[PDB]
C-alpha cells in the first residue's frame, strides 16, 4: 500500500535509519547481512528519479553504496538493479520528519521483502516508529530492529 500524490523533489537531504524490519531474518541477520544498509542522503533528479546514497558494512570499512532509482508511473514506486532487489515503494511521508520505504524483488517478496523507517534528524520519532509499526502490522517481518540516537550518528 503505497503513497498517493507523491511529490519526490521534497524528500531531497539527509536521513536517517531509524527503524528497520524484513520478511527473512537473514536479510538483516548480522552487520554484514545483505540488506543491512543505512540511508544517508535521498537525491530526486529534475527528472524525477531518485538516487539513494547508502552506507553499508563490506570488509572491516563502512562504505558507501549509491543506487539509482528510476521512476514509473506511480510517484511513489521505483525501479532498482541494486541489492538483487527491483521495486523501491514509499509508503508514507510527511515530508519533514519521517518516510517509510520498502524494496523488494517482485519475483519474490517473501524472500526480498525489507522496510525502513526513516528520519531526518538523529533523534527517535515516537510517532514515526508508530506509523512504521502499524504499516508492518500486515507484512510477514521475522526481524525488527530499532536504533538508538548514539547508533543514529555513527557511520554504519
Amino acid at each position: 500500500q503505497t503513497m498517493k500524490g507523491l511529490d519526490i523533489q521534497k524528500v531531497a537531504g539527509t536521513w536517517y535509519s531509524l527503524a528497520m524490519a524484513a520478511s527473512d531474518i537473514s536479510l538483516l541477520d548480522a552487520q554484514s547481512a545483505p540488506l543491512r544498509v543505512y540511508v544517508e542522503e535521498l537525491k530526486p533528479t529534475p527528472e524525477g528519479d531518485l538516487e539513494i546514497l547508502l552506507q553499508k558494512w563490506e570488509n572491516g570499512e563502512c562504505a558507501q553504496k549509491k543506487i539509482i532509482a528510476e521512476k514509473t508511473k506511480i510517484p511513489a514506486v521505483f525501479k532498482i538493479d541494486a541489492l538483487n532487489e527491483n521495486k523501491v515503494l514509499v509508503l508514507d511521508t510527511d515530508y519533514k520528519k519521517y518516510l517509510l520505504f520498502c524494496m523488494e524483488n517482485s519475483a519474490e517478496p517473501e524472500q526480498s521483502l525489507v522496510c525502513q523507517c526513516l528520519v531526518r534528524t538523529p533523534e527517535v520519532d515516537d510517532e514515526a516508529l508508530e506509523k512504521f509499526d502499524k504499516a508492518l502490522k500486515a507484512l510477514p517481518m521475522h526481524i525488527r530492529l530499532s536504533f538508538n540516537p548514539t547508533q543514529l550518528e555513527e557511520q554504519c
